[PDB]
């Protein structure tokens, strides 16, 4: 009760993100208040998700990430049930309508290098598309296809350099980094 991550984190995102991640942690049994570098890491990768879906067409993707759950499975298995493509092991975040193919977005305290080699070991399904980021700037995609243009990842990389800065300025930053 009463840190400074968790009042500059619903002061640095938009409230309907933090309602988001509020419920989200909870579901899967982490606590807002206590957890607060959890907290902070999945209104970060929520905000992430929503500008990646904002890049490109408006019916380019399906947002799985925010959605509950069951609701976010049932929408994977319309999409796998209409499109031929394969059930994904983990949930992921995104579908490309497009491209065909699910999204799994990251965002990691470290070189994306070792971020990525976990994840592409978590699923081992393939298909599944991954794309990271990390905050200072550094971008990774399955195949060297990010999907998006330039210009939509670059914002991208800004708001989380933003981040980071705001953080660093209240001193919350070095914690924040070891957390991970
Ligand atoms: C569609 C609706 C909610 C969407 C949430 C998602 C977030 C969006 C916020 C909006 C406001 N914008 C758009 C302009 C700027 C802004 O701030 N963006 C985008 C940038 C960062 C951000 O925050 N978007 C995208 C379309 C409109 C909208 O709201 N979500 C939540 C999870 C699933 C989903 O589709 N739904 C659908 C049913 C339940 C629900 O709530
Ligand atoms: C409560 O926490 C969250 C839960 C959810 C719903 C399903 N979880 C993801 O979809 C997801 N989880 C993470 C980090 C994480 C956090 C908790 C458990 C497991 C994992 C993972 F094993 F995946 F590493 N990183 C993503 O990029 C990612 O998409 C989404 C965002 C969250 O913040
Ligand atoms: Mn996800
Ligand atoms: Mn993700």
């Amino acid at each position: 009760r009463g840190s400074h991550m968790e009042d500059f984190v619903r002061q640095c995102f938009n409230p309907m993100i933090v309602e988001l991640a509020e419920k989200a942690m909870k579901e899967y049994g982490e606590d807002p208040k206590i957890e607060t570098n959890k907290f902070a890491a999945i209104c970060t990768h929520l905000e992430v998700c929503f500008m990646y879906s904002d890049g490109g067409s408006k019916h380019r993707f399906e947002i799985i990430e925010g959605r509950d759950r069951i609701m976010a499975w049932t929408v994977v298995n319309s999409i796998c049930n209409t499109t031929g493509v394969e059930k994904p092991k983990f949930l992921p975040d995104l579908y490309d309508y497009k491209e065909n193919r699910f999204i799994e977005i990251g965002v990691t305290r470290r070189e994306v290098h070792i971020y990525y080699l976990e994840k592409a070991n978590k699923i081992k399904s393939e298909k599944t598309h991954i794309h990271i980021f990390s905050f200072t700037g550094e971008e990774m995609a399955t195949k060297a296809d990010y999907t998006l243009d330039e210009e939509s990842r670059a914002r991208i990389k800004t708001r989380l350099f933003t981040i980071r800065q705001e953080m660093a300025s209240r001193s919350l930053w070095d914690s924040f980094r070891q957390s991970e």
